[PDB]
Formats: structure tokens, C-alpha cells, sequence
């Protein structure tokens, strides 16, 4: 299956990197808003994720990656990308500006692509897939799908384990997040109207909103309407952590919650009892990584509050799932 | 006019000195650290996070002058061997962070010593801990050793007490997103305290850590003894922190009633704001805590409620403002 | 004199702050690309420079600052700003997009302003205050307050010339990161493969014209200096090193010479300060005696002199001084 | 075998490299803390990444891919019984960087009295020396760049400026510096901080023909690792292209070459001692007189450590 990337940014470029070690999926075209020399440089060198494991050499209208040429273009409007020229069936929409069924669908047309995977929430009329949590829902007939938020991919397997063992009454999330491209490097007008993302992202603790908690219902229906949360963006260029304080149906101890998470561990959901820090989870392939050292169960007058926390690298952790769901989606084509 | 001595001319020590200049009834006449006067004079005049000193500091022999008035300096490691009486100092600010107990702080009190001591940190349960404008009434003036509590307790106290005196709290879990501090390593190296996370580079990591402030709230507000607990997330900002508290309350509430309740409880120590500020905005403030209405949450799921309240504090200056207020009040009733 | 600001950014907002404590010049309109609520918030709160010393409350089409409504607009083209409506004679061009004779002149029009001062870099007089402020007569439509680095380098280099004379020199400025860098690795619209990189997590080399275009300020050094930059992770505050061949000198004569040249713009210090210490200062440049070097090897000499400056406030202080002087004449 | 005194940044990274070298093998570590602390700091590394292996803590040590390594906590090196594990020592504490105190058992991982850069003056060693030094991080960078300038064009005099990452000897926040330095007292990760550097003047001990001709200072900046060295010099000869070409010729395993516009993060964890950057080369000719500027990257941690291990390997060979 031949794939195209619209938006060769952080998620776009890292997705490309992971596609190299996945047989049966292959990127043959990239579309951004800049010349090929810029994109080749940004693939080779990466501040947070390290230099590229390969060779990248710039050509005309593209660059070669270990010998295979990949065409690049600078088409701003998705309608005008001739995806069909390079046989691209599926497009990774990673611009962050066409994160809806309506605007993503402008990739699908004559001389266009068949299907689209948005690298972000895509609205409620689009299927939202956290791999190894609800990828079963996919049948292969969907024109537009979404890989969810970075925070949802983290929160899902941790919350799902709580439900399938103890059941959850309600919960409040707090994610301590790395700063991202949508923040200003220094104090300046934010085009999105946010008075906090306007502030210097790398020199401040800056609060902000996140839909991941409320829109969990679309991934795990049994938790619909039960959660809500906010974010605190802090000065690290990548790597985040999600805290969840919840009330559970049953009564629990610290050891049963940790043990329950260990059982639920897989390729996406990790487990650790080492006292790691944010830099330790940079570039990991797990979507989320439960940290047993931070588990709390506070019993006061029979009532219990449970706190569970899990790490995730917003960049690579999410990208790992986006690629897994892309691989699975490409196979059941149709 | 009560004359004071500083043991430990560090972050809290130096800032305390700065604030004591604009308080008439108290005046510092001696400083004791582990270095020459030229080092301490430089660190008073120039301050990365808090700005240059508002005055003139010139180095003399065995001290330095501040706006004319000479202050003696010494380099005595043992508190027992400081001749505090030579400079008439009745009260000592213990800001080394090594003598934070009744027993070890008491080594300031002796012949050729001081009369009383204020520890700039938790000092144990056999020592009264004072959060100013929350429980300073408890003091009578006869106490040899007292404590100004933690930076986080001074923040959490007025926010939690307001919740109790309006709605009552069943239980609560705290999360503080804290600035990095001197007890962390600048880069990955052996921590003398045995902490495998404070061993890590403090300014390049989200680093989880423990905090007693939440549980030891009982010593400040007895009606909340044993009801709270929490953890910390140290993040790369050199000063400025924020405290989140998720709690279950006796009454039912709305967002507006909790904000309004905090506004009522506001004073010189407990601030209030509805502006969407960030961490740098609270650097060098005089309020102990500053409630942020924009971050308030009240989540109703199936009749049950969870309440989230958040407040800023500058671990350095916010705490120091209370430490000085408690010092002023204590000096008067001696 | 009534003034307007086009581009309420770092330099724009700080200029506004300093204009409050100068009587006889006064801002009556701001033009940017966003609503008034955004600009009011960014004036009140400032990460690097501290909270505003005043009161700001948002109204319609503007905000009040200690009283007196100040209009705000979101006009993209300079041609289409009706500056005359609010009586603004002079405009601060701080967008960083109209730094030329032709494009700055689109402020000067029938519905518009009389004159313009661009907040950056030859058809235009380039003025570093207390270094070549003489040059203005008051009849110039467009002028420029030079770069942040030029305002720093000028008084340090001029002192070297007026005492010892300069053969040639190479500059290295260790600069704070700025808004033209990417917060994270992404395509730079300007095509720079280094400002494309995460500005706050890298030492990033970059070019700087300030060194060569010294001739425009002080003709006596024209063509003899050149330099580059190293952008480093601090949100504001920079330092300029200059290694030069000059008479023969000692360390003490160079320091003493700089102290003599000190004034309101050119500072002097012998304290071992660091970048955070110079944040928000009013001096354009601040010579640091502790870093002076004079290396004599086989009769030949190399001289190294270093001076701090806060790209933001240091420069802004001069821009406002030049604006004040220009408004009078 | 080798033993490590000071399992810090340079100590631990040296250990890491020692795994991918046959004929050298570390069997003892001595620091000032328990084995559990050192095992954690080997497994996890903020700047250099997680350890490529398996680490499990035991009694008085920890196992690395099955083989136990002893650990001890002796402050005075005289009383470390190195002979117990057959060690024929990397002095990486930074407190015993002298003939007298290092001799008290050696390769010092830092700077007259002792031999001082692999592939630049490795010939000097014969194998009979009790005390030798791997030089500074900055010298290992500057040496192959300066040596190339001499062996092609010859240099009159030069002034160095190194933009350096912050290091463990700086304070995390403003506080009294043990060493009395009023600038390393300041918050290392929130400031441009000027500092002194011997590397430039003490180049004579590595390249004698340059003795007394160079000098420089440092600017410490907020990055946890990765540095760059600028050198402005006047040469004996009278273009940009010949200097770049000359460096390319001098390139080897230690001295790298690049014409890509990289930044500090790109050189983190590299094995080259120095990496010449052609994009930053300048030659300014004004009135017949010339000034030449040449710049080269180095990761103070791993770049230096790569040489320290290479010189350790070579030194072990000719014992
Ligand atoms: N960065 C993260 O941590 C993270 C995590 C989860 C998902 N995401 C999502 O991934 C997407 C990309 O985020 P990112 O961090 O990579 O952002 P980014 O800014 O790094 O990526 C944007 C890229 O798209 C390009 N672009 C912009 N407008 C375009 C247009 N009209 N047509 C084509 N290309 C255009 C940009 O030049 C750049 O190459 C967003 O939807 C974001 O929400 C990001
Ligand atoms: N930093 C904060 O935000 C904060 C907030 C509240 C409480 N505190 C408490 O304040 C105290 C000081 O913390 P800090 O951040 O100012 O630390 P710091 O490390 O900046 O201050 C310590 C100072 O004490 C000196 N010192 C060490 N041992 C000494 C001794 N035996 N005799 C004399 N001086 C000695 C050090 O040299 C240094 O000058 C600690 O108890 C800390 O827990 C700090
Ligand atoms: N940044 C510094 O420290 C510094 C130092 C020297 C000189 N300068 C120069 O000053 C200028 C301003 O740069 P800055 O650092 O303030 O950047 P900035 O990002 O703060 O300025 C950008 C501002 O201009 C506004 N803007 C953009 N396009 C506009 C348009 N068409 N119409 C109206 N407003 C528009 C933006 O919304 C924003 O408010 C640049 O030329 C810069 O080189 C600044
Ligand atoms: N990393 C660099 O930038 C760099 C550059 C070149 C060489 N070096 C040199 O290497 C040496 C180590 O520096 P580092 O960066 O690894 O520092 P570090 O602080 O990370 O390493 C110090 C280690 O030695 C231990 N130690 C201290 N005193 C000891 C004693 N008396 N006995 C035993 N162990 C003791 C410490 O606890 C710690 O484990 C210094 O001389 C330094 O100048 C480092
Ligand atoms: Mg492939
Ligand atoms: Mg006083
Ligand atoms: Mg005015
Ligand atoms: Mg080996």
C-alpha cells in the first residue's frame, strides 16, 4: 500500500521514519509548504528524536531515502494535490488544519486518494481509533478515520484497565505536557486567540484545555461522560505524563491496581516500576507507560480516591499508534 | 526594634533579607553561611529569577554594607559555635535546610547565642507550624522554636481552609507542578540524599517527587488532619509553582460558588485572579497563594461531585513573604 | 506629538511601556493582526520583562491605559491605515515586514502619517542614539533605529576608533533566541535551515548584518568589520564579543577608555554579571571589563572586548530616545 | 582491566564505550554512594539515552549483561584495594587531577608535570608512564583543528571562544559556589555565563610549535550537553576554500568534517572528538591583512569520552 503525507512536521516526519521498518506500507509522496531541501534536512536531523537512521539526499522535486526517490510538493489546498500520480491510496493528514471529515475529504477526488487518516481528533462523525484498545471497530469501508489525540492514546489503556477490573464512578485528569508547535516561542499574538499559548512555551508553566478526557466516550463507550481534565504545558521539547484521579466502584489497594495494569500490558500499554523521568520515555514505541511508583489509593472514612499515572512521548508514542492503526487499516482496505 | 540573624544566605535567606529592608521593626545584623563576604554580596546584588537588588551593596572586611549599614558575616558550619549575642540578635532565621528540627535548631540558643529560632521549613510535629493569616493566632510569644511550614503548605492552606469553612471536605488528592530547586542536580549525578529522581537533571526533565505538605496539613488546620495527600511534578522553570487539588466535598457546589467563596477568603496572603496568567506572571509576588478561577472544575457524574481548585505561588518569594510576616508578628509578641 | 505603533510585538509593546514615562510623546493608536483583548493581555503580562506598571482594561476597538482610550485595528496593509483619524504624525514600524524605504513609505499618505521610524535596518538614515544622532535634521520621511546588535556594537567600536583606531575586526554575538526561530523543528518560512530548528533547545549559528553595516552609523569603520551569531536558549539577553586589530594597548587602557565613553546609552561595569542581570536595562550596551583581553605575541596584538545588551529593552530604550529627539525636530 | 574512580558523566559514558571494546574491561567502580544509585544512573541518562544492555543490582555491585562489577565508596584513593580485582585506573572525580594526587594509587580525565589527544600526539606515549592525562574536552576539540592550521599555513596568534554546555560544576540555581566563582554560582541552565578556560594556553603541551600563541574564554549556555569552539587566528600564509579543503584532508576517526548546517543537538553522542563545520568558516582580508575564523562542534561528554577510551585502549596495549 502506497501512502502520502500531508504535513511533514513532527508527527509527519516521525511517521515516515517508522514506515521504513514496516513492510507493505511505503510513502511515495510528501506535500508541505516548502522546498525539498528544507524537508530533507528536517528528516536527517531531529533535536528530540536523533539523526535519521539512513541516508537522505536531495534531488529535483524530492529526495532519495536509501536509494528510493520520494516526490515532494508545496500545494496548500488539499483539493489540488494529485495523489493518484504516485499511486497513493491513503493520506496521512498531519497539517493540523484539516482535522474534520469535511476538510479531510478534499483529499478524496479524481486524481486524488481513496482514504484519509487524520493525525488528530476529527470530530464526532469520524471513527476514532486507539490501537489495541478499539481498533476492532474498523472494517475497511471508512473514507475518513482519526488516530485520536496524543493524550487519548495514553489515557485509554489506563482507564480501560480500571473499568474492566474495578469500574469507575468518575474521574479528573491532569496531564503535564511538553510544549508543542502551536505555542509561541516568545510572547506574541496567538493566531488561534489563546491568551496562554500566546506566551513563551519554553519559559513558562502554561495551563490549557484538552478534549481527550471528555471525548473518551468515542473510544470507550462505557466511560462516556464520566471523565474530564486539563493540561499544564511545561518547558520540555517532548515527553509528557498523564495523571488521573478517579473514584472506583469496588474497593482497591495499591498492589491490585499495579498488578491489574501489568496484566493489561501489551505492545501499546507499557509497565514500569523504575523511578524514571520524562527524558527516559523519549522515542519509546509504547503508547502509554504505566508508572507503578506514582500509584496512590487514599482511604479516608471508608471513601477511596485512586490516582494512577502513566508516561507517554506525545511525539513518538502517539506516532507508534498512528502507524500501527495505519498498517492495520491499509490491510483491510476495500 | 528587633534584630535578626540569618543562618543560610541562600534563596530563602537572601530574599528574606530583601523584604526585611522594608519592614521597620525588624533588621538583620548578622549573616552566617559557608563562604566569604564577597560571594554573598554578589548573590544579594544579582538574582537570576528575582532581579537586581533595590539598593547598594559594598563589601567590607568580615561583612558588607547595605545602603550604608554594615552587616557582619561569618562562615561557621556548626550552629552551636555562632556567637549571635555579639550583634544583639534575639531571633535567627534557620534557612540552611540542614537543621529543620526542634533539636538541631535549638543549637542556636545558648550563652553567646540567640533567644529564639524560626525554621524556614517543616520542623517536626513537636514544633508549632505557622501559615500566616491561617493559624498565626496559635503563637503566644513564649516558643523557643517555630516553623514557617513548607512552600506548598503556605499555598494549599488558605485554599483548603476556604473549602472547609464553606462546604466541608471529605478527602482530597493534591498535585503540585513545582519549579526545580537547589536540592536537584543540574545534571545526572549521585544525589547525596539517595533520591533517584532528584539525581536527574532538574532543568531538562519532568521529575516526580514526594511532598509532605498535603498530609501534614493537620498541624495547620486540625479539622483536615489525615484527609489530604499528594505528590509533586518538578518541571524546568527556575521559580514559580502551581498547586492543583481534587477533592470530594460534603455539600453540593457549582463553579461560581467556589470561585466566589475564594474571593471572599482573599486577603494579603490569599490572592484571587480571573486573568489567564502563566508561571512567569507570579514570580516575585507577595501573596502566599493566588487562586486562579479560570482553572476551577466541578464535575457532576451520577449525583456524585468532584471539585478541582488550583492556585499559583512563587515557591521562593510567595513563601518568603509569609516567613517574613510570621517573623514580624513573632518578634512583636516575644 | 501623537504616535502610532504598527506591530504590537516585543519591540512594539516595550516601546509603548517606555512612552508612558516620557511626556510630549504619546501613543493614540495601535495596529496589529488581532483583537484588542489579545493585545491588552500581552501588555499587562510579559514573561521576560514583568507585569505592566499601570492599569489596562479592554473596551471596544481598543483598551484604556491609566485612562485615555487607545484605538486598536487589524489592518494588514500599511497603505490602508487611517493614521490621521487619531492625529498620529509618526509611526513605529515594528512588524519586521516593512523594513525598506518603499514599504515603510506606505504609512505616509493622504489618509495617514507624516513620518516613520523603522525598528530595524541604504536609502534610509540609520541612527544609534548618542553615537550618530547628529545626522537627523527633522525633514526625513523614513529613518531607522538600526539592529539590536548595531546599537550594542556602535559605542564599543567607536570608542576603539576615537582612542586607538581599528585595523579590522571579527564579531561574535551570543544572542538570545527570538520570534523568528521555530519553537520546535519545523519548516522555516524564510528558508533558513537553522532557525527552522528548536530555538530554545539548541545552540544555533546564524548570520548578522550588524557588523558590516556599521559604516551606515560610523563611516570611519566602513567595510572593516564582519561577524556571525550564536543563538542560545535564553528568552532575552545577549552579549557581543569583538576581536580586533587596532596603536598598541594594555587591558587597563581599553577599560579606562570605555569608562570615559560611558553615558546614558553606553554603560560600564566591572562586576562579573551574567545574562539575566542585564534583562530590562535602559543602557543600549554595557561594557564588561572582566572579559577584556589583550594578547601580545611577537609584537603583534589581538584585542578582545565584550559588552552586554538586552536585545529587547536595551534596543527599545534607544528607539524611544531617538523617537523623542526626532519628534522634537 | 580498568577501574573507574568517579562514576559520573565521563565515568559512566566511558563504561558504556568499554562494552564495545575487546581487551579492555572494567571490573571495579569507586564512587561515594550505594550500588543502587549507580546502576540507575547507568540505565537511564537524560542526554545520552537509556543503556543498551541489562543492569541488575547485587551485593556490593551490579551485573551488566551477566558479569558482576564491584562497587565501593572510598573517598581517599590510597585506601582503594584496586589489586583485589586485578586492575592494572580512570581518575574521573575531578579532585585528583595532579601528578601527586593521581599517583596515589592512571589516566586522568582532565588536565607540565604529566603527559597530555588521540590521533594528534598519541606518538608521545611509550607505555612506561605512571601518570598521563586525556586533556580537557575543549583541547580535544581545538587540537586537530589548530594542528591542521599549523601543518598547512602556520599561525601567528589566536583567540578562542567556546560556547559550552553547562556542566556539574555550575549551580542549578543562584547559590554559593564551593570554588569561589561568582559566575558558576549562578543558575547554569537559565543564563549565558562567562568563564575561564585553560585549554587554549596549555595547547603547547600537546602541539609544542603553538606554545604560548593561543588564549581564550568560554560562554556557558543553557544546553545540558553539546558545545562548539570558535577560533579567530592570524596565520603565517596569506582563502575560505583552502581552509575547508585542508580540514577535510586532516579528517579521520577523531576529527570529523561537515558542510551541513547542523546545530548542537545533532552532535550529541557522536564518536568524533571534533567536527569541523565548513559553513562557519571566515577569512576576512582587509588592506592586505587577514583574519581567519574556524569553528568546530564537539559533545563535551561523549566526544571527549570517545578519545579518553581510545587513548585508554592504546595505553593498555603498550604497557
Ligand atoms: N506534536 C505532538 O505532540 C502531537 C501529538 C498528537 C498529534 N499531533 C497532531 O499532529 C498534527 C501535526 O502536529 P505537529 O506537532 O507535527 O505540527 P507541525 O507544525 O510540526 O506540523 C505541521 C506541518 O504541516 C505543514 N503545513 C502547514 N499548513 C499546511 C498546509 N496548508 N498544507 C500542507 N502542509 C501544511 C507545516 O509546514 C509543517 O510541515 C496536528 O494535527 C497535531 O494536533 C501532534
Ligand atoms: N527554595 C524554595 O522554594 C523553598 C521554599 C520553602 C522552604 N524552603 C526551605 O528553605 C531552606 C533553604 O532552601 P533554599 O532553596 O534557600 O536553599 P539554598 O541551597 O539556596 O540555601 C542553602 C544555603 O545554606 C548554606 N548552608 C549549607 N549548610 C550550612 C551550614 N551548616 N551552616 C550555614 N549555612 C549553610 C548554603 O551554602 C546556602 O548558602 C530549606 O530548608 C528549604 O527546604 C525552600
Ligand atoms: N526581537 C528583538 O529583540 C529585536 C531586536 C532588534 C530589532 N528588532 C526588529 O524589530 C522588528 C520587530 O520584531 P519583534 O522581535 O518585535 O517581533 P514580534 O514577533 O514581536 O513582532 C511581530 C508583531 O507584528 C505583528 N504583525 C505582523 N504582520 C503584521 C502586519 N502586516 N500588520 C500589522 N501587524 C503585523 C504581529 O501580529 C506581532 O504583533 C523586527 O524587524 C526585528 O528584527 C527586534
Ligand atoms: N563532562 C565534561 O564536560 C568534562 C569535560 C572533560 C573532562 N571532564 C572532567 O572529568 C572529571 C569528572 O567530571 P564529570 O563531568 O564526570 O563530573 P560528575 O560530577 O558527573 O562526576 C563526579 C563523580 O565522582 C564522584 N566523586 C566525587 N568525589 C569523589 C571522591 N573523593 N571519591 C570518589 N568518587 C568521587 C561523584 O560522586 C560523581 O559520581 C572532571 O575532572 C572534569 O573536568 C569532564
Ligand atoms: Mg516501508
Ligand atoms: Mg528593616
Ligand atoms: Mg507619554
Ligand atoms: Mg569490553
Amino acid at each position: 500500500v502506497k501512502v502520502g503525507i500531508n504535513g511533514f512536521g513532527r508527527i509527519g516526519r516521525l511517521a515516515f521514519r517508522r514506515i521504513q521498518n514496516v513492510e507493505g506500507v511505503e510513502v511515495t509522496r510528501i506535500n508541505d509548504l516548502t522546498d525539498p531541501n528544507m524537508l530533507a534536512h528536517l528528516l536527517k536531523y531531529d533535536t528530540t528524536q536523533g539523526r535519521f537512521d539512513g541516508t537522505v539526499e536531495v534531488k529535483e522535486g524530492g529526495f532519495e531515502v536509501n536509494g528510493q526517490f520520494v516526490k515532494v510538493s508545496a500545494e496548500r489546498e488539499p483539493a489540488n494535490i494529485d495523489w493518484a500520480t504516485d499511486g497513493v491510496e491513503i493520506v496521512l493528514e498531519a497539517t493540523g488544519f484539516f482535522a474534520s471529515k469535511e476538510k479531510a475529504e478534499q483529499h478524496i477526488h479524481e486524481n486524488g486518494a481513496k482514504k484519509v487518516v487524520i493525525t488528530a481528533p476529527g470530530g464526532n462523525d469520524v471513527k476514532t481509533v486507539v490501537f489495541n484498545t478499539n481498533h476492532d471497530i474498523l472494517d475497511g469501508t471508512e473514507t475518513v478515520i482519526s488516530g485520536a489525540s496524543c493524550t487519548t492514546n495514553c489515557l485509554a489503556p489506563m482507564a480501560k484497565a480500571l473499568q474492566d477490573n474495578f469500574g469507575v464512578k468518575q474521574g479528573l485528569m491532569t496531564t503535564i505536557h511538553a510544549y508543542t508547535g502551536d505555542q509561541m516561542i516568545l510572547d506574541g499574538p496567538h493566531r488561534g486567540g489563546d491568551l496562554r499559548r500566546a506566551r513563551a512555551g519554553a519559559a513558562n508553566i502554561v495551563p490549557n484545555s484538552t478534549g481527550a478526557a471528555k471525548a473518551i466516550g468515542l473510544v470507550i463507550p462505557e466511560l462516556n461522560g464520566k471523565l474530564d481534565g486539563a493540561a499544564q504545558r511545561v518547558p520540555v521539547p517532548t515527553g509528557s505524563v498523564t495523571e488521573l484521579v478517579a473514584t472506583l466502584e469496588k474497593d482497591v489497594t495499591v498492589e491490585e491496581v499495579n498488578a491489574a495494569m501489568k496484566a493489561a500490558a501489551n505492545d501499546s500499554y507499557g509497565y514500569t516500576e523504575d523511578p524514571i523521568v520524562s527524558s527516559d520515555i523519549v522515542g519509546i514505541s509504547h503508547s502509554s507507560l504505566f508508572d507503578a511508583t506514582q500509584t496512590k489509593v487514599q482511604t479516608v472514612d471508608g471513601n477511596q480516591l485512586v490516582k494512577v499515572v502513566s508516561w507517554y512521548d506525545n511525539e513518538m508514542s502517539y506516532t507508534s499508534q498512528l502507524v500501527r492503526t495505519l498498517e492495520y487499516f491499509a490491510k483491510i482496505a476495500k
